[PDB]
């Protein structure tokens, strides 16, 4: 089928850039962990030419997956080969000739966009109740690169489809980095959360560009509530029928005019109303000047 | 939706969480005037978590409408659900012993254990008893033209009595039609209890539900081991195509082992039946 396919496709010599030498590989805390799948700190001597150690991460399955991992990972795997940009996170390579098969991608200092923000406060050698404090300014940029990160993807004719501020990773100096292309496609039930879905997603399974800026729309919200729980307190059974009526989520605390209308703008329900990536960094890019 | 399942929200009370994994979970609760019983009437309730895909909704929605058609002493008892002011809440029977699997693995640690009268106390007739009941629930499941294609000693629950509730029909599917359920994309059971042809070839017949039910078996007879033990999932494809198959664990039987053999047969039609799965063990039992 074509999951035994790919998985001896992989577990061949074909790809010696990629192919990483295990006795090279040590594996060190855990980063994050699922009920089928993990990802843990490591450091690969010899990576990509590299000097000595290179601190990386390592994302692997666990004993109970089921084909649907299996197939998510390598998926993720041949995505991350054909990409490259400095707001997508690296891929490294796989070892797949000695035991499990283990992904190496870029380590980011800071995890996850979602958790960097709500351990954050909002402001206009020494120790602080929050780990930092960000401006609106801060905020806007997080945006910035994503959008930047996401034209890219675009271009490249590829659906991201699980945008989402738990699948943006923050690494040393801030630096946004898209990740989980788990489910990423070249452009029927879905593996995506119901509140970051675009309304033709849920109604007609149709996932575009523009269904990305919908859930980009979301992520915005996220960013601008420091790590909020969309449509709180609605089933997200309930989320179709007041998106198809209309409702959108209001205008959230310390958000401003400008940045609600962009939001809103993402979700509206003909794709074609939507912004493009483009437009969304160029909305970006002009608040920045303008402080 | 349906007038004779739809409970009314305000006569259920949701308390502790009994299990909770990827975007769902379970609590324990009690539901006053079910099904016209008097009071209060402790039950357990499947609901989503905030971020729900399309697939766990459609997953539970497809259980419950399995659960309205099955009746039987051995699969897990559907008393209703509330689908109406707000979110899904499936509620079902409550077993006091929680899932097959803890239950076995607590028997390594709690007395009197394996002992090879009490509820705890368990001795291989015993364990024979508990695969025999899980295999009549599931000839019965086949004669009701449907797969559970996720048997595992995880998804059996064990209720007063230590009765076995064959459960988790969130994956179970109807053949009605061509006796096969087929799908075109992969599937989201775990790899270590796939039948070589649902790996391979995506197809799920109640012979697979038959080789799922040897590993549940093994996993039974190991009191709750892990299947294929430091075997990466990944490597199962080309170990089972070479004839590769679980040993024979420490307390099981020669008859007990050929049966776990029989369920793994390469050719689906080689596989017994869950009839001559009953009638066999049946057979171990009185001659003890
Ligand atoms: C299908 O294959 C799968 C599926 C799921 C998984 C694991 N799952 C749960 C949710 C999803 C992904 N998960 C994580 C966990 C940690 C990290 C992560 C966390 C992290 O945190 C650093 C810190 C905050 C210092 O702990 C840094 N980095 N750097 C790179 C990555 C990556 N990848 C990370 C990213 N995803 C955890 C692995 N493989
Ligand atoms: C898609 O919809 C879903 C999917 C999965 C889930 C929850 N998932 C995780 C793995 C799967 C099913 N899970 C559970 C958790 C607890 C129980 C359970 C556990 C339990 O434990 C009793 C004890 C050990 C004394 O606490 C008793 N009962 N009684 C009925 C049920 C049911 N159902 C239980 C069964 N399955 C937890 C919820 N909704």
């Amino acid at each position: 089928g074509p999951l035994s396919l790919s998985v001896d496709a992989f577990k061949i010599l074909e790809d010696p850039k990629w192919e990483f030498p295990r006795k090279n590989l040590v594996l060190g805390k855990t980063l994050g962990e699922g009920e089928f799948g993990k990802v843990v700190k490591a450091t690969a001597f010899h990576l990509k030419g590299r000097a000595g150690y290179t601190t990386v991460a390592v994302k692997m399955l666990k004993e109970n997956a089921s084909p649907s991992e299996l197939r998510d990972l390598l998926s993720e795997f041949n995505v991350l080969k054909q990409v490259n940009h400095p707001h997508v996170i690296k891929l490294y390579g796989a070892c797949s000739q000695d035991g499990p098969l283990l992904l190496i991608v870029e380590y980011a200092k800071y995890g996850s966009l979602r958790g960097f923000l709500r351990e954050s406060r909002k402001v206009g050698s020494l120790d602080h109740p929050d780990e930092r404090a960000l401006t609106m300014g801060d905020l806007i940029s997080f945006a910035w690169q994503i959008s930047q990160g996401m034209q890219y993807l675009a271009e490249m004719k590829l659906v991201h489809r699980d945008l989402a501020a738990r699948n943006i990773l923050v690494a040393e100096g801030r630096k946004m980095k898209i990740s989980d292309f788990g489910l990423s496609r070249d452009v029927s039930q879905g593996r995506i959360p119901v509140k970051w879905m675009a309304i033709e997603s849920l109604f007609d399974h149709i996932y575009t560009t523009q269904s990305d800026v919908w859930s980009f729309g979301v992520l915005l919200w996220e960013i601008v509530t420091l790590g909020g729980n969309p449509y709180p307190g609605i089933p997200p059974e309930r989320l179709f029928n007041l998106l198809k009526t209309g409702h959108r989520m209001e205008r959230p605390d310390n958000c401003s005019e400008e940045m609600y209308r962009l939001m809103l703008q993402c979700w509206k329900q003909e794709p074609d109303k939507r912004p493009v990536f483009a437009d969304i960094s160029k909305d970006l890019e002009k608040m920045m000047v303008k402080r």
